[PDB]
């Protein structure tokens, strides 16, 4: 009957800096899945009180989500690259841990994943 706290998207005294990889996983990586037809399932926390998914945040204990992405991205919480695609590639996992092989969802998830590779394929070597 409840939802979790959303993870944490602002932290002053964690160290963090802008990089020219995070630039681009913003500006390229972030907004290229944000405007695709089937981002909207994925641009904020699951609300799993509105969704009846009693056992979701009992399953997936390590939530992640494109609009935490996008917030983090926004001030720049981050400190290299790699943390920020690890919290794609945990958003994406969690969605194949959760759901079942070939539901919607799921197929949602691997067209999006599809394009986050690739992008990242042409991440910018830093500086
Ligand atoms: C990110 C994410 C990961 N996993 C799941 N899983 C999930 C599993 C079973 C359901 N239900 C269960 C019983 N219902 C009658 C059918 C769907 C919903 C979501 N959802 C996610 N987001 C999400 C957000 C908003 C909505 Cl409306 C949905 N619904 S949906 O998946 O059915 C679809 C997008 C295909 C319409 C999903």
């Amino acid at each position: 009957s409840m939802n979790p706290p959303p993870p944490e998207t602002s932290n002053p005294n964690k160290p963090k800096r802008q990089t020219n990889q995070l630039q681009y996983l913003l500006r390229v990586v972030l907004k290229t899945l944000w405007k695709h037809q089937f981002a909207w399932p994925f641009q904020q926390p699951v609300d799993a009180v509105k969704l009846n998914l009693p056992d979701y945040y009992k399953i997936i204990k390590t939530p992640m989500d494109m609009g935490t992405i996008k917030k983090r991205l926004e001030n720049n919480y981050y400190w290299n690259a790699q943390e920020c695609i690890q919290d794609f590639n945990t958003m994406f996992t969690n969605c194949y841990i959760y759901n079942k092989p070939g539901d919607d969802i799921v197929l949602m998830a691997e067209a999006l994943e599809k394009l986050f590779l690739q992008k990242i394929n042409e991440l910018p070597t830093e500086e």
